[PDB]
């Protein structure tokens, strides 16, 4: 627990770290189409890593704002591009797995220097959010998972990884009653979990700078990747007019 007390206001602005990027060419990796690594600069500290997948028709650019935002708060964030053969959430989970392994073991020395590989999370949008849930079920070493407007046909994920699902009230692609909410409801009983629904939002709310997404994603990754328990308060007694539904279990709110 280092540095100033977080506030609601501080979570919505860039954090205290300046951000650098390294662009990963498709030709330098296998299992995904390259992507962009965002990381704190002007620091010898190490930070937890987060690998993020954008929606199916998208590239890493579609989550650029969130990569920068998270990195500024003290994370190494790797946003992937898809392989052209990818065609379902399962393949996106393969991309995320390949991205994680790349980030931890095959990224440049400069990136590895900034990374604490013992603390890793995942996030994804749309089909990427489906991929996030599939990967959380496959990879129990992960410390947090954030599916954004997740879209998938299977509803049950057997994972202990803390899951923050952010849905959109007016989602025409992945209606929360058939996607986000079943995903939440079918998680194991002891898994730390949130279901949060953005009022009046579309499926592509996550592709634009969003106050609620900033607050909940930074807090989730801080609590679960960094064990920074000062962020629990943003996840407890939530009375947020930007949300039109909210459920949680096993956050250990006091």
């Amino acid at each position: 627990l280092v540095g100033p007390e977080p506030t609601l206001e501080s979570l919505q602005k860039l954090g205290p770290f300046e951000v650098g990027t390294y662009t990963v060419p498709a030709s330098s990796v296998t299992g995904f189409g390259g992507g962009v690594i965002y990381y704190p600069v002007n620091t010898d500290k190490k930070f937890p890593g987060i690998v993020m997948a954008p929606g199916y028709t998208a590239d890493a650019s579609s989550l650029d704002w969130l990569g920068k935002h998270l990195a500024s708060h003290g994370f190494v964030v790797f946003v992937l591009n898809h392989l052209s053969k990818t065609d379902d959430a399962d393949a996106v989970a393969d991309e995320l797995a390949a991205g994680l392994e790349y980030l931890k073991t095959k990224s440049p020395a400069e990136v590895q220097a900034r990374l604490d590989a013992s603390r890793m999370g995942v996030a994804g949008h749309s089909m990427g959010g489906g991929g996030t849930l599939i990967l959380a079920e496959r990879d129990p070493s992960l410390k947090a998972a954030v599916p954004l407007t997740p879209w998938h046909t299977d509803k049950k994920f057997n994972t202990k990884v803390p899951v923050l699902i952010i849905g959109a009230e007016a989602d025409t692609v992945a209606p929360v009653s058939q996607h986000a909410l079943p995903f939440f409801e079918n998680l194991p009983k002891d898994t730390p979990k949130i279901y949060a629904v953005l009022c009046n939002a579309s499926h592509i709310a996550p592709n634009s700078n969003n106050a609620a997404i900033k607050i909940y994603t930074v807090s989730w990754f801080k609590l679960f990747l960094c064990d920074d328990t000062r962020y629990r308060k943003f996840l407890c007694n939530v009375n947020d007019p930007a949300l039109c539904d909210f459920k949680s279990n096993n956050l250990f709110c006091s």
